[PDB]
Order: structure tokens, then C-alpha cells, then sequence
């Protein structure tokens, strides 16, 4: 493996990007009808969780790229407006399910989801992202903007920790507790 | 002789002044910096991470290329967004997209000292030296621009073309034609 603290590679940069190009189209393609231009009528991104900040500045980019102008908020007036959530990760569901309905009592004119990373297998509620770049399976993943104690965010790809890098951590977090 | 002058990219825009690839090599001269300056610190992830603190909303696309390109290099952090974890005896790298004033980082700065970080020094994207209105120098710089207005690479004109990925200077046709419609509402 590339990185010495991983097992395995599960999704590289390029491999992400060239997922969230065809996923750009695909919204490109089903809000052309919806006459998105700065300023008059971005598209409204809001990102979710504080580490959806590398997604979002990649994707907001790629959107850009297929004629797509946006704004951004972040959760770490939209009523009449189309509005799609971003998250790095969804899993459980209860992040987006709770925006989700919190923003619909605003009225906007739409409202979707786009995910960088799904976990199907994950849910506590049901719940479907309109766009998804890429699955993975139930495991604990770090890297693209996904932290481990808010470390590996940094991570190009989307890895899996070597078990041994939990074990440290713990053992050094636990040292630091007696002293 | 007759000089020619090619189109701009963008309709919106009057001048390219740095494209997305430039930005990318000169943050990657300055990651160089950054590497060898905290290479005598013994940092690590988890133990050790420096912790960058991304200052205003539009920051947050230098800091996602950034904290990349400072992997590469070897230097591994830890993020924050003022748009805050313990930093006492932590090494910690303010980020701003743009620098102007220095209005910003200076109270950043001086906030942050009070809780006694091992060192604090500035990265900024974009210096405007001439903007200033108190003596301020960033530690690192990637790009400077003259006293002009400009967008993209993270940077608004009234939340609209942040995503643009090179450093443009906004028309002024632009600003004037929508701040009269921002009056009329
Ligand atoms: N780093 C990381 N890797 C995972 O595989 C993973 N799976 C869950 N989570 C925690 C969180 C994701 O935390 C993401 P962040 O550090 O705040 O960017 C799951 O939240 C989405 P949901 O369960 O409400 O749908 C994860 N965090
Ligand atoms: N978009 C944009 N372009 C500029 O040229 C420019 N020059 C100043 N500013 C406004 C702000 C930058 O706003 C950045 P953002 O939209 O919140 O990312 C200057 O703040 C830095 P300082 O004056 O305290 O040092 C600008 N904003
Ligand atoms: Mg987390
Ligand atoms: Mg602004």
C-alpha cells in the first residue's frame, strides 16, 4: 500500500474526481431547465459536517467546470431557491435527514443531496441520496476530508487505518491521562 | 509592429492574474518552506499535527488544496474554521484566502497568543500589500496582487463566483450593474 498507516486504498483522488465529473453532468443535465446564473440565481450548496470542506471545494469547482454557478454555506435566505446539500460521508442518516427537513420548512424551490462517500449498509433511518459518488462497505474510513480525531483529513485518497495506528493513539492517549 | 491582445476566459472578467496551476506551483514552493521551517518540531498525526486555523468563509478551498499539498510534503495537520480546539503548546499556521487590510489576521493573531500556542505564524493565498491599514507581514505568501478587486479560488463577489478556479479581477460592470439592484432591494 502507498501509505505506511494504511492497509488498503479504497478510492483514489483521481478516481473521486472522475466520479464527481459524472455526477456534475447528471446535475448539470437536470437543472438546466432551472436558469442557475451568479448572483440573479446560483444554485445554493450547503455543506455538512466540518469535513466536507475538501468535497466541497472540489466539487463546487467541477460544477463550475459544467456550467453549474453556485453559492456556499456551511453547517459545521433559500426560499424560492434550488438547493443542494453536500456531506463527505453518509452513513447513519441522521445528519441529513435532520438539514434536510430543518430546510424544508424554508420553502426552497428544490432540494437535494449529493454525497461523496455513501455507506448503504449503514442507515438508522431510511434514507437516499439523490447523487452519490462513490459506496463503500461498513468500514471506518480516513482520508478526502475524513478525519480519525481529526487527524488523516488530509489524505488524498479514501483509506483504511492500519489497526495499529488505533492501538498507538490509545495507548499514548491513555498515557497522557495518568500524567 | 502591432501588439496583440487576446480575450479574457471569463465574460466576467477583465484580467486572468493567477490560473488555478500557478497558484498550485507557488503553494507548492511555499509548502517547501513550511516542510523544512517545521521539520526541527518533530510533528506527527495525532501526537503532534499543526494545526491550521482557516480564517473567513471563502478560505475554505486554499485550505482544502493546501492541507494536501503540505501532506505531500510531510507535514501533517489538524483543521479549524473561524467563519476552537486546545492549541496551548501547539504549533498553529493561520490560513486566509486574502490579505488586505490585515484587519483579520491581526485580531486573529492576537486572540490566538492569549492561549499560548508553542508558535503561530500566517499562510495567505492572496496578499494585497498595498490594502493595508496597520503593518502586518504573513509569514508565507503564495501570490501578491496590486489594490484591485478580485474573485475566484475561494473569493466572493456577494457570495457568487467562489468557485472559479483561477484569481480574476472582477469587471467592474459586474459590481456596478448588481450593487444598483442590491440598492433597489
Ligand atoms: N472519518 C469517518 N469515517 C467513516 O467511515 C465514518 N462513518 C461515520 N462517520 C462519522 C460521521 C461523519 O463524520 C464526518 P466529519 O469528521 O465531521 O467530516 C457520520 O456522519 C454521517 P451520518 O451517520 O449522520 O449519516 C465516519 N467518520
Ligand atoms: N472577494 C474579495 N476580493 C478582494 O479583492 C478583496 N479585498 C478585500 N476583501 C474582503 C475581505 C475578504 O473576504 C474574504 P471571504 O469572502 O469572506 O472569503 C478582506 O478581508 C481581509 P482583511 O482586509 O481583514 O485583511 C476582498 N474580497
Ligand atoms: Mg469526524
Ligand atoms: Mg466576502
Amino acid at each position: 500500500c502507498k501509505y505506511d498507516f494504511a492497509t488498503s486504498v479504497l478510492f483514489t483522488e483521481a478516481e473521486l474526481h472522475t466520479r464527481m465529473r459524472g455526477v456534475a453532468q447528471r446535475i448539470a443535465d437536470d437543472y438546466s431547465n432551472c436558469n442557475l446564473k451568479p448572483l440573479e440565481n446560483p444554485l445554493v450548496i450547503v455543506s455538512v459536517l466540518k469535513g466536507s470542506f475538501v468535497f466541497t471545494a472540489d466539487m463546487v469547482r467541477i460544477l463550475g467546470d459544467f456550467g453549474v454557478p453556485t453559492r456556499v454555506e456551511f453547517l459545521r435566505d433559500i426560499r424560492g431557491k434550488h438547493v443542494l446539500v453536500l456531506e463527505d460521508i453518509l452513513d447513519t442518516a441522521l445528519t441529513l435527514r435532520e438539514v434536510v427537513d430543518s430546510l424544508k420548512k424554508s420553502e426552497p424551490a428544490s432540494i437535494k443531496t449529493l454525497v461523496a462517500i455513501d455507506k448503504p449498509g449503514g442507515r438508522k433511518i431510511p434514507f437516499t441520496a439523490e447523487y452519490v459518488v462513490a459506496d463503500v462497505p461498513n468500514v471506518f474510513v480516513v482520508g478526502y476530508g475524513l478525519d480519525y480525531d481529526q487527524s488523516y483529513r488530509e489524505v488524498r485518497d479514501v483509506v483504511i487505518l492500519k489497526p495499529s495506528v488505533y492501538e498507538t493513539w490509545g495507548k499514548e492517549l491513555e498515557r497522557r491521562k495518568a500524567a
